[PDB]
């Protein structure tokens, strides 16, 4: 599980 | 699972 | 699963 | 499962 | 499934 | 499991 | 686990 | 577990 | 755990 | 760009 | 660009 | 750029 | 840029 | 930059 | 820049 | 940068 | 920077 | 920087 905001 | 928000 | 929003 | 916004 | 919006 | 904010 | 803000 | 703000 | 606040 | 071999 | 393999 | 190898 | 290998 | 083998 | 092996 | 290995 | 061998 | 080793 991956979750990135830029 | 992979989920981006740019 | 694979979701990305630019 | 892929889904994509830009 | 792959779904993509431009 | 990997969360990333910038 | 791994949570980074910048 | 690795948790960092900067 | 490691936890850092910069 | 989306390629998907299964 | 997304490119998977399974 | 997501590239996925299972 | 994501890459991961299971 | 995430890069993850398991 | 996040690298993991397990 | 954060790099583990277990 | 944070190393983690386990 | 944080090195651990276990």
């Amino acid at each position: 599980i991956i979750k990135v905001i830029k």
